[PDB]
């Protein structure tokens, strides 16, 4: 079997990307943050406090003649961000893109944190890093892509994000026709629950490559690119009156500025992402300081290749026995 689904921006900055899922019967669709860098499927629900409910569509298992309770089973999860949620656990029937996966965990809110609140655009989210890191107790539960891995065509899925525009989540096949030249394929640890790798080095605008082993995350959850404090002061200096603020929290830039592009390396291959890319634009509204792209990770503890740059290529997440990671232009 295959799937094949439109992910689409929240907002004019892909500030993060939302994907239509079919959960229940008779289906209920809510669209997903499909995040490589968790492993939790939850959702807006009829258990949902109300005062924490703002504009969502929320999963009603009532109406659903295929949802059981998991009996006992709670989850509690925290992100990157700061962000939370928890609740208890159904499960049902999910559909993304034509692919079905039975007796799926569909993780319900009963609590959700403001930041989730204050988003109307997303319904939940859709984890894809490894199962290891699902958070359900006692019984600790399977990913949506680990449940429909056996059923595929072939044991991967494919992210294709658009900058300012709609793109693509594949699952069971690479559509040859979405990328140019070939897909060059690295090393993955599972070691942390992540899509881990080690990209071979980076480039500033037209600079030269420096070789260097970068380690991090693939994870389409994460808005920005997060690198080291060496390699983010080495791009900003790059840009005229840039600099590192600490009261809004990172890098900002002049939005008069025209930015060059970051690449960084993946093997022998290169992934420009270019300039236009790092503009998350003004740091409040009407504002001359825009918000940059490229952010250190120092104190994160770890690199994170978010969206910024997983949208300048064709991503493959394989999931074979020993699996890897294939970036290619597009």
């Amino acid at each position: 079997s295959t799937g094949s689904a439109t992910t689409t921006p929240i907002d004019s900055l892909d500030d993060a990307y939302i994907t239509p899922v079919q959960i229940g019967t008779p289906a209920q669709t809510l669209n997903l943050d499909f995040d490589t860098g968790s492993s939790d499927l939850w959702v807006f629900s009829s258990e949902t406090t109300a005062s924490e409910v703002d504009g969502q569509t929320i999963y009603t298992p009532s109406k659903s003649t295929t949802a059981k309770l998991l009996s006992g089973a709670t989850w509690s999860i925290s992100y990157g961000d700061g962000s939370s949620s928890s609740g208890d656990v159904y499960t049902d029937t999910v559909s993304v893109g034509g692919l079905t996966v039975t007796g799926q965990a569909v993780e319900s809110a009963k609590k959700v944190s403001s930041s989730f609140t204050e988003d109307s655009t997303i319904d939940g989210l859709l984890g894809l890093a490894f199962s290891t890191l699902n958070t359900v107790s006692p019984t600790q539960q399977k990913t949506f892509f680990d449940n429909a891995k056996a059923s595929l065509d072939s044991p991967v899925f494919t992210a294709d994000l658009g900058y300012h525009a709609p793109g693509t989540y594949n699952f069971g096949f690479i559509d040859t026709t979405a990328y140019t030249g070939s897909i060059t394929y690295t090393a993955v640890s599972t070691k942390q629950g992540f899509w881990e790798w080690t990209s071979t080095g980076y480039a500033v605008g037209s600079g030269t490559f420096k070789s260097t082993s970068i380690d991090g995350i693939a994870d389409t959850g994460t808005t920005l690119l997060y690198l080291p404090a060496t390699v983010v002061s080495a791009y900003w200096a790059q840009v005229s009156g840039a600099k590192s603020s600490s009261s809004v929290g990172g890098y900002v830039f002049p939005c008069s500025a025209t930015l060059p592009s970051f690449t960084f390396g993946v093997g022998s291959a290169r992934i420009v992402i270019p300039g236009d890319y790092i503009d998350f634009g003004p740091i409040s509204t009407g504002s001359s300081s825009c918000f940059g792209g490229i952010q250190s990770s120092a104190g994160i503890g770890i690199n994170i290749f978010g969206d910024v740059a997983l949208k300048a290529a064709f991503v493959v997440f394989n999931g074979a026995t020993t699996p890897t990671l294939g970036f290619a232009s597009k």
